[PDB]
């Protein structure tokens, strides 16, 4: 933020001649109405016109017409920089050129009709290069100032002699110069650019800086991005806007020249920019013209990249010359090319963000004509992968969507098309719409199902779900919880849906093993395995383990490996352990030691309410009439697990619906019900069941309880 | 009048037998724009340097013509993967073309195509 920064106005009585700054700026600058300023915008434009002040002009703001903003390359709302211009002396001869098309069927003599006219007695200061604009004749004619004498300021006195002959102007150079490319045509890396800026234009602009701290500018940057981000955009526009001199070097071009005549043009480029310091040199697509000297199948690549590591190495920075490089591969570039000292700052051109990408399609549809309806934040939305090419590309597409809605109207065979057509296309958002649509970017078990023991299910929560439910409370206190729970008792109690519904209430993966599954009857496979299943636990985090008939696991240095990684698993918090058993007595102590398994849980049988729990989730599971009775199934279910009660209702289910297809497909036929389980079909199942259990198993683990009251002392 | 540049590379690909260069033979019997057909192989000259001379020769041909199509059939032959090529000439000709492709925005009349 200077005064001689200058937000864009326009302008009101202001010629091609005269610019209008505010009263308190204008003794700011210590400036006086009529004097001559150097005016100065974007892409390296200047201009020279005549001072004035408008007291309707707001100060942060500079009066212009639209044609001095088109010389200067910008819009309203712009930023120009205004300084004096002394010594403009009176001009001798200049040379202007018309424009083709502005001239194309006038006849008469351009400077009687034109020239003379507008420039009688008004003294008019003009840069070389300068785009003005002239009312007269049949039709405004644009002109362009191809030479002065003196250059490139002069003032058009009376003296002053004034000549058009020659050649004009076409319109696709004076479009190419308009439209070109500048640092707010790339959208997306402001931080990239930012940064591009700062670590090449100060050497540039302050090599006096970098010599008072004594340290020397970076010498190469490297730009390394996913194909598509804009690296050659980026080249270019670093191209438009510096003072130093560039020049670019393209892989490709460098290739293709015959073996030696790529050598002089590396030697040629390099020389040139010594020659015209300050510089820059920019070698485009680095992998194709360096590849791996480690690996290339031809001399002559060798050959050019020890030849650029010679050059680069030879650059002594008293002229200052930076050379920058792009590639898609940063690692196919040469390691001698990213070593220090070469290539030194390498910067990374990611995907654009949302915000970016945004900024981006602005840019990119702003040439295109659009209609009120499409909403470019919307289709920014939708391309969350859209790199900037595949944005140019759907814009492309876009407008070959509107092209085929206006395809029917119009013929092809026609040697020109109809402007009613032209006029009335215009792009939508369903274009936009379809083409993203072609445009492509570059446990289950619950505790229900478990009747009964919600004691166990609230200590399983304080097992599993107390350290993420209050973390806070275990940092201060210290705490490591349990990772190893035994479950021992008969195969009747569902530990192993209890184990996949804690798994599921932390939303984690659940990992069960068989028992001789472990074993492999190979000397080192079975160790290898558990040594394997604790690594998955491990690294499939957060997860429970469950080893079923892990009793059958436990001469035998398996059990010795399990003690062993469920030491080394104490490193991570997050991995739980579960325990089975069908005998307890043959388990080793070593195994149901604290900080393996420190947690014995009785698992018991069904109790008669918990049957009548299992026999409503049975119900919920499958449509069951009311005329049997729960509480009788849960009496006679008495020796038998909640398993072999679920394979009751499961028979019951099955006989029913064997029942209620027959008597429909009967009624079926005849024309040629009750998936509800009957009493009748519930006796059928309990008089298929066997027990599950017998009383002898109860009494070991009964015992096994008994071999597992405090008062402090005063 | 939209502001969207027309495309300027197509390439046709597909199985044996598919129909492209019949594409090729109906595009080039019923196109208004001159028609310049190369074909890969043909390329390849003894004198040294002299076949990216061909490719540019025939590129500056349809710029002379313009607007024009070119057709470079079994685009393989003269395009492989420059990290798999062992030979120079056959690396100077790949990297020759996509010179020529990226000036094809310079052009801006002229249309490539490949099978
Ligand atoms: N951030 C951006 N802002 C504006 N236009 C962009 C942006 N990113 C890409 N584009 C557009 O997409 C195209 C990018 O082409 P360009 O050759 O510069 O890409 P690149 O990623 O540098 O190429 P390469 O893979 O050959 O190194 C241009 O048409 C450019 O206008
Ligand atoms: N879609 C089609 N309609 C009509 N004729 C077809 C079609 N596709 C192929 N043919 C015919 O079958 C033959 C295919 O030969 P052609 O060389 O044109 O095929 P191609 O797939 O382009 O060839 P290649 O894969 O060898 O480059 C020709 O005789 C052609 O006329
Ligand atoms: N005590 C029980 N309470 C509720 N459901 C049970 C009980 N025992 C078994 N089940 C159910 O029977 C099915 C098989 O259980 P099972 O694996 O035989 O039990 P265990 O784990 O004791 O061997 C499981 O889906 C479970 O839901
Ligand atoms: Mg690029
Ligand atoms: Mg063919």
């Amino acid at each position: 933020n200077r005064p001689n920064r200058l937000i864009v106005d326009e302008a009101i009585n202001e010629d091609n001649s005269v610019v209008s700054l505010s009263q308190p700026k204008m003794d700011e600058l210590q400036l006086f109405r009529g004097d001559t300023v150097l005016l100065k915008g974007k892409k390296r434009r200047e201009a020279v016109c005549i001072v004035l002040s408008d007291d309707t002009c707001s100060d942060e703001k500079i009066r212009m017409n639209r044609v001095v903003r088109n010389n200067l390359r910008v819009r309203l709302g712009d930023v120009i920089s205004i300084q004096p211009c002394p010594d403009v002396k009176y001009g001798k001869r200049i040379h202007v050129l018309p424009i083709d098309d502005t001239v194309e069927g006038i006849t008469g003599n351009l400077f009687e009709v034109y020239l003379k006219p507008y420039f009688l007695e008004a003294y008019r200061p003009i840069r070389k290069g300068d785009i003005f604009l002239v009312r007269g004749g049949m039709r405004a004619v644009e002109f362009k100032v191809v030479e002065t004498d003196p250059s490139p300021y002069c003032i058009v006195a009376p003296d002053t002699v004034i000549h058009c002959e020659g050649e004009p102007i076409k319109r696709e150079d004076e479009e190419e110069s308009l439209n070109e490319v500048g640092y707010d045509d790339i959208g997306g890396c402001r931080k990239q650019l930012a940064q591009i800026k700062e670590m090449v234009e100060l050497p540039l602009r302050h090599p006096a800086l970098f010599k008072e701290i004594g340290v020397k500018p970076p010498r190469g940057i490297l730009l390394y991005g996913p194909p598509g981000t804009g690296k050659t955009l980026i080249a270019r526009a670093v191209a438009n806007e510096t003072g130093a001199f560039f020049f670019l070097i393209n892989g490709p071009e460098i290739m293709s020249k015959l073996a030696g005549e790529s050598e002089s043009n590396l030697r040629k480029a390099f020389e040139e920019a010594e020659k015209n310091a300050p510089a820059i040199i920019f070698i485009d697509e680095l992998d194709a013209i360096a590849p791996k000297r480690e690996k290339t199948h031809g001399e002559v690549e060798r050959r050019i990249v020890s030849q650029l590591l010679t050059l680069m190495d030879g650059l002594k920075q008293r002229a200052h010359v930076i050379v920058m490089a792009a590639t898609n591969r940063p690692n196919s570039i040469d390691p001698a090319l990213r070593r220090f000292g070469r290539f030194d700052r390498e910067v990374d051109i990611g995907i654009p963000d949302a915000t970016g990408r945004l900024e981006i399609l602005q840019i990119h549809t702003k040439n295109m004509k659009l209609a009120d309806d499409v909403d470019l934040e919307q289709v920014a939305n939708e391309t969350h992968g859209h790199v900037g090419a595949d944005l140019a590309a759907l814009c492309s597409e876009a407008a070959l969507q509107a092209i085929r809605k206006k395809m029917d109207l119009i013929d092809l065979e026609d040697e020109t098309i109809d402007a009613e057509v032209m006029n009335s296309l215009a792009v939508t958002m369903d274009d936009f719409r379809w083409a993203l649509s072609q445009s492509n970017p570059s446990p289950q078990v619950t505790w229900e199902d478990i009747g009964g023991l919600e004691d166990v299910k609230r200590e399983l929560q304080e097992l599993v779900q107390y350290p993420v439910e209050h973390p806070d409370k275990f940092l201060k206190f210290g705490m490591t919880p349990s990772k190893g729970v035994l479950f021992y008792g008969p195969p009747g109690c569902g530990k192993t849906l209890l184990a996949k519904a804690i798994a599921n209430e932390c939303q984690a993966n659940f990992i069960s093993i068989k028992g001789p599954e472990l074993l492999t009857m190979w000397f080192g496979e079975s160790e290898a395995n558990v040594r394997e299943i604790f690594d998955k636990a491990r690294q499939a985090a957060p997860c429970v383990l469950f080893f079923d008939q892990l009793d059958s696991i436990a001469a035998d240095r398996v059990i010795n490996q399990i003690l062993t990684e469920m030491d080394g698993m104490s490193t991570k918090k997050n991995v739980f352990i579960i325990g089975a058993t069908n005998r307890p007595d043959i388990i080793d102590p070593a195994i149901l030691r604290p900080g393996r398994l420190d947690q014995l849980i009785y698992i018991p049988l069904p109790d008669e309410k918990s049957r009548v729990a299992i026999l409503k989730a049975n119900l919920r599971k499958s449509p069951v009439a009311k005329d049997v009775d729960l509480e009788f199934l849960a009496k006679m279910t008495n020796g038998f697990s909640g398993a072999d009660l679920t394979e009751i209702c499961q028979r019951a289910c099955k006989l029913a619906i064997r029942e209620s297809i027959e008597s429909e497909i009967r009624r079926e036929r005849e024309r040629q019900p009750v998936p509800e389980i009957r009493r009748d079909h519930f006796e059928e199942a309990m008089r298929f069941a066997r027990r599950s259990v017998s009383d002898n198993d109860i009494r070991k683990y009964e015992m096994f309880a008994q071999t597992l009251s405090f008062r402090f002392p005063s």
